């Protein structure tokens, strides 16, 4: 299987299809505050239907702490509550101080009644973002063709891939200390 992260760019998948490449999806809520992704509900539908695990990531546009709060607040009640964790995609810099807007994010997410929170911090932002002291489960970073040189417990390694069902897809691997049980709840022994 595949961990896949997938927005409206994914078009219609083929959920039969792809249900037996997928070990985990992460959908994309909203593009900051104002941006809903218009395919996430119906995914969600699917993949609950089909027993696919998924969690939940949104694109961040803050400009303030208190902004941070709001947006954060359009993720949660945007996203499905059956999420396993929900991810902070930081990429740009909406703000000087990206450290206190994404932890404010963050913070915002666990008050509301997230239990996991991720951190998907763009190429070469890990040590602009001061993703190092941010407060979160775990942190995501893409590096294509080659390993990222910081620490992350999800690698996204591809934005070419090709998966059944699906079609070009944005790839990711385990690269930390967290096993695939750790993300979905599941246990084999």
């Amino acid at each position: 299987g595949y961990i896949v992260d997938m927005s409206k760019w994914n078009g219609s998948p083929d959920w039969d299809t792809a249900k037996g490449q997928l070990d985990l999806v992460i959908a994309r809520v909203q593009d900051g505050s104002n941006y809903v992704d218009p395919v996430y509900k119906d995914y969600v539908a699917a993949m609950k239907a089909r027993n696919i695990p998924f969690g939940s990531y949104a694109f961040c546009r803050f400009v303030s702490v208190e902004d941070a709060k709001v947006e954060a607040r359009d993720f949660w009640n945007r996203g499905d509550k059956d999420s396993l964790f929900w991810v902070a995609d930081v990429e740009v810099t909406t703000m000087s101080d990206m450290r206190a807007g994404t932890q404010a994010f963050i913070d915002e997410l666990y008050r509301l009644g997230a239990k996991k929170v991720g951190l998907y911090v763009g190429h070469h932002k890990y040590e602009e973002f001061g993703a190092a002291q941010i407060k979160c489960d775990f942190t995501w970073i893409p590096r294509y063709g080659a390993k990222p040189a910081y620490p992350c417990d999800l690698w996204q390694y591809d934005e070419y891939g090709q998966v059944p069902g699906i079609g070009k897809c944005d790839l990711n691997r385990l690269n930390g200390d967290k096993s695939l049980d750790w993300f979905t709840g599941k246990g084999e022994e």
